[PDB]
């Protein structure tokens, strides 16, 4: 499945968009 | 897992904010 990560997309994975939790934002990895 | 759904989360799934992804935004449901 994919994921919110921060700071980055970690090594395997890779951004496909942003997601919002908790007051701040995400990278979203596939 | 998770997964960004439209408009919103389904049945048990819980909602842990929101996918900004492919032109959308969806619901992040666990």
């Amino acid at each position: 499945a994919c994921y919110c990560r921060i700071p980055a997309c970690i090594a395997g994975e890779r951004r496909y968009g942003t997601c919002i939790y908790q007051g701040r934002l995400w990278a979203f990895c596939c």
